[PDB]
């Protein structure tokens, strides 16, 4: 049970340090990617599909720096791969002044 873990501490990052070619390949391209949330605009986190990986299953993130290129390169690799609006992965933009 994923339920009984450290719920106070702090969120170490996100999970492991990921490529974008990686997420592209082995996450994006699988349909295991439910969204991306971009954290404090430093980095985004690869956000499982609810049932594949659990809280304890350890997500996957990437720095971007470059918010905007994130995005270009994403929107890009959506239209590339034939993703359409079913398959679009709903990008939500985290920020909190705490980090």
């Amino acid at each position: 049970m994923g339920h009984h873990h450290h719920h106070h501490s702090h969120m170490k990052r996100s999970g492991r340090e990921i490529t974008w070619k990686d997420f592209v390949n082995n996450y994006l391209s699988k349909g295991v990617v439910d969204r991306l949330e971009v954290v404090n605009k430093r980095f985004v986190r690869v956000t499982f599909t609810p049932g594949k990986t659990p809280v304890d299953g350890q997500y996957v993130w990437f720095n971007i720096g470059s918010v905007d290129t994130f995005e270009r390169n994403l929107e890009t690799l959506q239209q590339e791969l034939g993703i359409e609006g079913e398959n679009r992965v709903p990008v939500v933009y985290i920020a909190e002044s705490d980090g």
